[PDB]
């Protein structure tokens, strides 16, 4: 397993995007790409996750844990009490919990669960953030720095606060590794708090779709338009590839094969 880091308290677009990249790169299965869209390996890979350590305010870590194969946040550690406190979704269930607790925690000789007591559903993160929805979610370097700083090493914080920090942190590792367009949206915003475009969120909630889409791709045409959102919120048909590839980090896994570039 291998561990991005990224400080996400001091940092910068650059390192962010370097951020993206080894997030993107340590994410993807070296060997899958779609479109040139590296994708994310299937399930089985070696290496399934990979951490995401980020540190965020007050130099606070929270490791982040994503399955490689989705790029899902499994949860996430972060030094709590000189334990590595790890949070999973409780909905990693049994041996990925276990492996996403032990992974999170690896090298840390104390562990305390602080389960995240909730799913990884944006929807669940969001009920939990307590907003509508995680475009009400301010992305940011800043947000998840100090969303680290809210979560990290902090003997409590609420799920709302958790699940912000999740979307925040989901967003803008996962789905910012995703979704370069998130990616994007995160360095476009670097250094302000951003509402995640619809575009943000609709790629997020489509990765799965797009990745399929591009997956499935022939020749770069989509097998069926993708309805993704714009930034600004409107339809976003994208047919072809190309049209979404640009926004695209990480394909999910998509099994079985696809035009590679
Ligand atoms: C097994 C895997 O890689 N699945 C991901 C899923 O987590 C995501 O919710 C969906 C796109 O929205 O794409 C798929
Ligand atoms: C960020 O780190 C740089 C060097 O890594 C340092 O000069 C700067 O003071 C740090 N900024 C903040 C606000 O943490
Ligand atoms: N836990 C998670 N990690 C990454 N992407 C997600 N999308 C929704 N939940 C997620």
């Amino acid at each position: 397993i291998n561990t991005i880091t990224y400080d996400a308290g001091n940092t910068t677009i650059n390192k962010y995007a370097t951020f993206m990249e080894s997030l993107r790169n340590e994410a993807k299965d070296p060997s899958l790409q779609c479109y040139g869209i590296p994708m994310l390996p299937n399930n089985s890979s070696t290496i399934k996750y990979l951490l995401v350590k980020l540190q965020g305010a007050s130099q606070k870590t929270i490791t982040l844990m994503l399955r490689r194969n989705n790029l899902y946040v499994m949860g996430y550690s972060d030094p709590f009490n000189g334990n590595c406190r790890y949070h999973i979704f409780n909905d990693i269930t049994g041996t990925e919990r276990t492996n996403v607790e032990n992974t999170l925690c690896s090298s840390s000789s104390s562990r305390d669960a602080k389960p995240i007591n909730y799913n990884s559903l944006y929807s669940t993160l969001e009920k939990k953030a307590e907003v509508n929805s995680r475009s009400q979610v301010q992305l940011g370097i800043q947000i998840l720095s100090s969303d680290i700083g809210k979560i990290s090493g902090q003997s409590s914080f609420t799920d709302k606060t958790e699940a912000k920090f999740l979307l925040v942190a989901i967003q803008m590792v996962s789905e910012a590794a995703r979704f370069k367009y998130i990616e994007n949206q995160v360095k476009t915003n670097f250094n302000r708090d951003f509402s995640p475009n619809d575009k943000i969120l609709d790629l997020e909630e489509n990765w799965g779709k797009i990745s399929t889409a591009i997956h499935d791709a022939t020749n770069g045409a989509l097998p069926k338009p993708l309805e993704l959102k714009n930034a600004d919120g409107t339809k976003w048909i994208v047919l072809r590839v190309d049209e979404i590839k640009p926004d695209m980090g990480l394909l999910n896994y998509v099994n079985g094969t696809c035009q590679t570039t």
